[PDB]
C-alpha cells in the first residue's frame, strides 16, 4: 500500500493542451481533485510553479520516463504511485483529442482516474467504477465518485 503520509498535497500543471483553454484545463483538474477530497482527508493545493508533489503534464511518445505514450487512442495517460520524484505524477498523451464534452476524450474523467493512481489506487474489475481499466463516458455535470472508488480511497486513508 503506497500512500501519502501527508494530507495537504500540492500540484502543478506544467503545460497545457491547445485543444482546451487554460481555464478549462485548470477547471478539469481542480474538479477531479475535489472528487477525492470529498471522500478522503486529502486537501489539494495548486502552485503556479516550484516543485509540486504531483506534476501534471501533456507529453508525447517518448517523454523521459520509460513509459512512452502511443499516438491517438490506445493508452490515454498514466500516473505514478504515491512517492517522491516522479511519484504521484500524472502524464496525459498530448496526441489525444481532449474535450470537456461527451466527445472522446473528456479530460476531467481521465484526470479523475489518473489522480486515483497518484493517491495509491489500482484498477478495479467493477465496470461501474472510475478505476476500471477502460474509459467510458459518464455525465460529468454533477459527477460523483462510484461507491467502489469511495471504498478504495477509504481503505487507504480514512
Ligand atoms: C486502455 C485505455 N486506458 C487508459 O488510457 C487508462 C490508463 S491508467 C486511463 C483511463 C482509464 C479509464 C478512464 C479514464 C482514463 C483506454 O481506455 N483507452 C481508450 C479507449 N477506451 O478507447
Ligand atoms: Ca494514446
Ligand atoms: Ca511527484
Ligand atoms: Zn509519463
Ligand atoms: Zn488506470
Amino acid at each position: 500500500n503506497p500512500k501519502w503520509e501527508r494530507t495537504n498535497l500540492t500540484y502543478r500543471i506544467r503545460n497545457y493542451t491547445p485543444q482546451l483553454s487554460e481555464a478549462e484545463v485548470e477547471r478539469a483538474i481542480k474538479d477531479a481533485f475535489e472528487l477525492w477530497s470529498v471522500a478522503s482527508p486529502l486537501i489539494f493545493t495548486r502552485i503556479s510553479q516550484g516543485e509540486a508533489d504531483i506534476n501534471i503534464a501533456f507529453y508525447q511518445r517518448d517523454h523521459g520516463d520509460n513509459s512512452p505514450f502511443d499516438g491517438p487512442n490506445g493508452i490515454l495517460a498514466h500516473a505514478f504511485q504515491p512517492g517522491q520524484g516522479i511519484g504521484g505524477d500524472a502524464h496525459f498523451d498530448a496526441e489525444e483529442t481532449w474535450t470537456n464534452t461527451s466527445a472522446n476524450y473528456n479530460l476531467f474523467l481521465v484526470a479523475a482516474h489518473e489522480f486515483g493512481h497518484s493517491l495509491g489506487l489500482a484498477h478495479s474489475s467493477d465496470p461501474g467504477a472510475l478505476m476500471y481499466p477502460n474509459y467510458a463516458f459518464r455525465e460529468t455535470s454533477n459527477y460523483s465518485l462510484p461507491q467502489d472508488d469511495i471504498d478504495g480511497i477509504q481503505a487507504i486513508y480514512g
